[PDB]
């Protein structure tokens, strides 16, 4: 910035001093990535690769083909499936061979895989009017939000020659048991982000989640045994509201009081988006004496990613250093 208030906060430590070649030590930040599945944790973590580090080299990119292709087949036949449950026909009749024809390809496969075949199968099912129709039901059953994004780019996925970009290995979802750990370099701080006592926890919240029970209440109950844990008195907790484009389109056709019956406000996005922050804040019990550092995000959003991220690390240069070590 101009005038920065954190860098100011920063220069008044002294530990530096204490160390022999104190200002080249590494001063550390241990983050804690929580919240419910699906919520953006793991994008999270891969921005921070992508914005602060290598991001991904083309040999990377190579290894996430299959994941892309078994992700966009996991799609289809998930949106397929539920026009069983669902009762949904086929806006063409004809589709019905290319649904059958999907099931025997994925069946003698063993891992994903793409040939013009597969591709024209999908194309078709994707463009017709009632498979279109149960995706926009999708609050029904259970659908990746990477779904669209691939389908829509069927063509280019589809090409002999085709090396996923970086937004492509983002926008995979690949099965992680147990912990994951990364470290990044930001700001001279040196991050240690653990992500299914400590300087500060980013928990996550899909706000596209409300019209799914209620996944949102499951994420509210999280919240609240988190945020109120004694463990984190010390902690700054931030809270990312992730999902915001999602739940920017969901709030046009779809009422918050789907969620929360007692819901009274104008169903639009900045009233809607308020609420479900109040909601959660209002978990908090230390209100006196704790605050919550909320943030509306688009995890898959790099831009959005890197200004909120930018913010947060500023909340915990002027409150937490005096907590975090040199090494
Ligand atoms: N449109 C949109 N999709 C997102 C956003 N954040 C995450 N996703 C997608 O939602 C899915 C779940 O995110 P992921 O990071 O794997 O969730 P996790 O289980 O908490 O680790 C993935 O398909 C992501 O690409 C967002 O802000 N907007």
């Amino acid at each position: 910035s101009a005038e920065d208030k954190a860098a100011v906060e920063r220069s008044k430590m002294i530990d530096r001093n204490l160390r022999e070649d104190g200002e080249k030590a590494a001063r550390e930040v241990k983050l804690l990535l929580l919240g419910a599945g699906e919520s953006g944790k793991s994008t999270i973590v891969k921005q921070m690769k992508i914005i602060h580090e290598a991001g991904y080299s083309e040999e990377e990119c190579k290894q996430y083909k299959a994941v892309v292709y078994s992700n966009t087949i996991q799609s289809i036949i998930a949106i397929i499936r539920a026009m069983g449950r669902l009762k949904i026909d086929f806006g063409d009749a004809a589709r019905a061979d290319d649904a059958r024809q999907l099931f025997v390809l994925a069946g003698a496969a063993e891992e994903g895989f793409m040939t013009a075949e597969l591709a024209g199968v999908i194309k078709r099912l994707w463009k017709d009017s009632g498979v279109q129709a149960c995706f926009n039901r999708s609050r029904e059953y259970q659908l990746n939000d990477s779904a669209a994004y691939y389908l829509n780019d069927l063509d280019r996925i589809a090409q002999p020659n085709y090396i996923p970009t970086q937004q492509d290995v983002l926008r995979t979802r690949v099965k992680t048991t147990g912990i994951v750990e990364t470290h990044f370099t930001f700001k001279d701080l040196h991050f240690k982000m653990f992500d299914g006592g400590v300087t500060a926890i980013i928990f996550c919240v899909a706000l596209s989640d409300y019209d799914l029970m209620n996944r949102m209440h499951e994420s509210m109950k999280l919240f609240d045994s988190i945020c109120n844990n004694k463990w984190f008195t010390d902690t700054s907790i931030i809270l990312f509201l992730n999902k915001k484009d999602l739940f920017e389109e969901k709030i046009k056709k779809s009422p918050l009081t789907i969620c929360y019956p007692e819901y009274a406000g104008s169903n639009t996005y900045e009233e809607a988006a308020a609420y479900i922050q109040c909601q959660f804040e209002d978990l908090n019990k230390r209100k006196d004496t704790k605050e919550i550092y909320t943030h509306f995000t688009c995890a898959t959003d790099a831009k959005n990613v890197q200004f909120v991220f930018d913010a947060v690390t500023d909340v915990i240069i002027k409150n937490n250093l005096k907590d975090c070590g040199l090494f």
